[PDB]
């Protein structure tokens, strides 16, 4: 018997997920709860002790956590494949430029990544959404609302009739990596540490 | 010119969105920041005047609101296909006892109601996944985790080789409605107020 609780940034909520299948099936005493949030939130989650693990890209800076990688998490371009830049390769960043561009909520690692690499770049784009949620974007893309970058998780969705497209934008994918991490110095329930072990081991050699 | 503020509900995450695209082409000026909650969160943000507009389902108890129905939002029951009712018709209530059966998590309007329900039918499920995301309980349905009761509206993304399905069980679907809602009172901005009523003339007679 016990009772795991994860709370994982936005992008690990279909992968998480089908990881738990195979470990429940393991474990049928295991009872799990998972919390599903972006960066911001989580810190405070963290600071309040919440939780067993945490699945985080960006380790928040006023937090001592232990952490390992376990999968890449890279950032991707999307558009709708009737841009004019679909399908085209080698496209410098300042093509993006006053593009028509969806932003996650404040908050997002995934906006503080883009905001950063635009910034560094010398990259204005054009945002008139702030949209709190992958779906929600991929949505909007697909209704011609703009581009955005995504976890390229978010797009293990897609299928069939996908409107959505990766644009081969230089600088990305923004390198960026999923972690298991826990409070540092933290104890860890044996369940815990099984299922830390248990997620280390089925992802060892994995691509993305 | 001007900045909306939206705050809905997890399941209007897919339409919600794609009905802001035909109106910030009519509306070219407008900024609109969307944010994605459950309906815990959501009274939390109503309590702290966050928005112009709320999207829920059932109203928070303790809060004055002002609103509109706009759209049904019929909660169902969810399986994979390979489940033994899958495809069958009529099925009583009763079906359901001590089915693997996953949860959303505290906080969520979809398992208040589907608790209220199982409790005035002495219902009983075998719950051992509570899973904070409708994406992250159609991923653990998808892997063979046991069946749940979400948002039709959740099933929009749902094409080609989808593994799910509605099972056809009593009671269900659990009727419910999107409502459009502001703080009692509260005087509109001239935004917020063209919006609502783009809102309520775009979904007058719509099916779901």
């Amino acid at each position: 018997q016990g009772r795991l609780r994860l709370a994982v940034i936005t992008t690990a909520k279909y992968f998480i997920p089908r990881l738990l299948g195979e470990f429940i099936q393991k474990y049928p005493g295991i009872e799990v709860s998972l919390k599903v949030t972006n960066h911001e939130q989580i810190r405070h989650r963290m600071q309040n002790n919440e939780d067993d693990l945490y699945i985080v890209s960006e380790p928040p800076e006023e937090i001592d956590l232990n952490y390992q990688p376990f999968l890449d998490n890279p950032l991707v371009v999307i558009a709708r494949r009737d841009h004019p830049l679909a399908g085209k390769s080698n496209i410098p960043i300042t093509a993006l430029n006053d593009e028509a561009f969806i932003m996650r909520e404040k908050g997002s690692g995934t906006r503080l990544a883009v905001q950063n690499l635009f910034h560094r770049h010398y990259v204005d784009v054009r945002v008139r959404l702030e949209l709190g949620s992958n779906e929600a974007i991929k949505q909007a893309i697909a209704g011609g609302m703009g581009i955005s970058v995504l976890s390229q998780h978010t797009l293990v969705s897609e299928g069939a009739r996908s409107e959505l497209t990766i644009l081969d934008i230089d600088e990305f994918p923004i390198k960026r990596r999923w972690y298991v991490a826990n409070l540092a110095g933290k104890q860890l329930s044996v369940i815990t540490q099984t299922f830390l072990d248990y997620l280390m081991a089925v992802t060892k050699n994995m691509p993305a």
